[PDB]
């Protein structure tokens, strides 16, 4: 039940969530460019999960927690339905968040 | 007068500068795509905000220093005229970059 | 023959590669959008190198390792061919990775 997979610090960050229905925590995030909210990442394009979600949200919140650093455990994290293997593993290249398998 | 709202480092870098008119320190930058010079982001986007610059410019410089980490006080930070709340709020989304209200 | 130019933690991550040549250490990385794969960088955005290769490439593997964070000297990095000199400044810029001149 381990999170990390790395001891490079973990920072999080708050931003404001366009997320209206039960989210669970280590689910990755991405934007929604029509409002500039944060969403759950849809697993299209690689690079474009900016954070990890740390504390479940409800749905009514309109700001959440995500990390915004640190090197996670790839099966400790909430996974998209469908994503494609090498988006998943590169979800998000470019921000200072990364993952691998423990495993 | 405080500028962070966090114990994380804030790490600077220097990039190339498109700025061409005098600009405060704790100004947000984004890319301009066409020259890839670093401009004031002008808030049109979530997440474009790439940099927070350190140190005021004159508008003649070829190159700038921005913090490309740490957690900034939003009330410290020069923000566009204009920004929406959510944009604003999730500003440097994707970079080490973040900010709370102290308030 | 230094790589780095500050002293902020270099930390590293792996990603799948859509490498298939030989590839040096200290290469710009991007993703390339089709596949969600790392390629080599091709200078064309500031902005879209997310990562700078730690390990040397033949050019069969499906995973590689890069840089995720630290201040590099900009001469010790493997730069495209042709590279736009703001663009080149500016390679990294919104992820936690920087370059500046030793020189």
């Amino acid at each position: 039940v381990r999170i990390f997979a790395g001891n490079d610090p973990a920072h999080t960050a708050t931003g404001s969530s366009g997320i209206s229905s039960p989210t669970p925590a280590l689910t990755p995030l991405m934007l929604d460019e029509a409002t500039g909210k944060l969403v759950v990442w849809d697993g299209q394009k690689a690079g474009s999960a900016v954070g990890i979600l740390v504390l479940p949200l409800e749905g009514t919140e309109t700001a959440l927690t995500y990390y915004k650093s640190g090197t996670f455990a790839t099966e400790a994290i909430h996974w998209p339905e469908x994503v494609d293997e090498h988006k998943k593993a590169n979800a998000f290249a470019g921000s200072a968040l990364s993952h691998a398998a423990l495993p």
